[PDB]
């Protein structure tokens, strides 16, 4: 049966909410609620203009689709999705809910001793071996993309949904500063070991209280990147598709790889082996997700009797070219599907 709906104009905007949501406080946009089926507090986000453009009805239906999907302890999970509409002829609203989360990784990074990080590290990487395994990218790990409590337990959030403008990566900005080289700069088709470049920019700042690589532009960035891992060989050279970007590594001096232990001083040498396996320049050569949670760094947390893998991930959408009717007619489809967690 469908519930009872409720409206309220909260600055600016009109909210059509079911009568278990109460107590609703702007924080798309999105409020905090209490829930009263469930006890949390949850984020109800109202999607913005969801169908206005094909590009905008097809990435409405790529987010419902990754989020009804994700059901693991370190990965943003769905609790509900509604819409106050009766029919697909009125269907013109989608809202999504989800736990309510309060601080980012950045709001947390104290005094962080290496427990903190081996914890917080195995945690990212758990629930990366379980995106990865649905041949998921995320394409945007940074700190301010990882929820984090009292208890030191972490989530993923904010998949990159090919939404990541130009504008948005110019100049001295930390949307850049954890981006693989690759994908920076155009070199090649990237796969899933960009967001392990990302991870170890991650532990590097956890574990030195930096930024790793905090350049001006795409170009100083790389210049600090190079002087750390040093500037390719041959092999690498070859997989760069750009004849031009080929042309200009070339015009730069060589530099060898530096020492980590005389870059991270005083760190676990065990931290330091790891964080020499995720930033290596060549994405073919670095480590993987479910090769690291087994790395003596996480002896401690490491149980591969409690590390999951994903259902499969249908993504054929992807390639498929649709009207706008279309894609929002297959939005209200999983819509209406939606089943509750336990
Ligand atoms: O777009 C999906 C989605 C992403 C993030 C969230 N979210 C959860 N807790 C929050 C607190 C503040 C702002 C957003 C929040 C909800 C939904
Ligand atoms: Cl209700
Ligand atoms: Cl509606
Ligand atoms: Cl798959
Ligand atoms: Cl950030
Ligand atoms: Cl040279
Ligand atoms: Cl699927
Ligand atoms: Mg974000």
């Amino acid at each position: 049966e469908r519930p009872t709906f409720y409206r309220q104009e909260l600055n600016k905007t009109i909210w059509e909410v079911p009568e278990r949501y109460q107590n609703l406080s702007p924080v798309g946009s999105v409020c905090a609620a209490f829930d009263t089926k469930t006890g949390h507090r949850v984020a109800v986000k109202k999607l913005s203009r969801p169908f206005q453009s094909i590009i905008h009805a097809k990435r409405t239906y790529r987010e419902l689709r990754l989020l009804k999907h994700m059901k693991h302890e370190n990965v943003i999970g769905l609790l509900d999705v509604f819409t106050p509409a009766r029919s697909l002829e009125e269907f013109n609203d989608v809202y999504l809910v989800t736990h309510l989360m309060g601080a980012d990784l950045n709001n947390i990074v104290q005094k962080l001793t290496d427990d903190h990080v081996q914890f917080l590290i195995y945690q990212i990487l758990r629930g990366l071996k379980y995106i990865h395994s649905a041949d998921i990218i995320h394409r945007d790990l940074k700190p301010s993309n990882l929820a984090v409590n009292e208890d030191c337990e972490l989530k993923i959030l904010d998949f990159g949904l090919a939404r990541h403008t130009d504008d948005e990566m110019t100049g001295y900005v930390a949307t850049r500063w954890y981006r693989a080289p690759e994908i920076m700069l155009n070199w090649m088709h990237y796969n899933q070991t960009v967001d392990i470049w990302s991870v170890g920019c991650i532990m590097a700042e956890l574990l030195t209280g930096r930024t790793l690589f905090p350049g001006t532009d795409h170009i100083d960035q790389l210049k600090l990147i190079l002087r750390l891992v040093g500037t390719p060989g041959a092999e690498l050279l070859k997989k760069i598709s750009s004849e031009s970007a080929r042309n200009y590594i070339q015009s730069l001096a060589q530099m060898p790889k530096m020492n980590f232990a005389n870059v991270f001083i005083g760190a676990n040498p065990l931290a330091v082996d790891l964080l020499e396996k995720m930033l290596v320049l060549d994405s073919d050569k670095r480590i993987t997700a479910a090769q690291a949670l087994a790395h003596a760094y996480f002896a401690q947390y490491h149980d591969p009797d409690d590390e999951p893998v994903a259902d499969p991930y249908d993504q054929s959408f992807e390639s498929r070219d649709l009207l706008i009717d279309e894609w929002k007619s297959l939005t209200y489809d999983e819509v209406i599907s939606f089943v509750p967690p336990p």
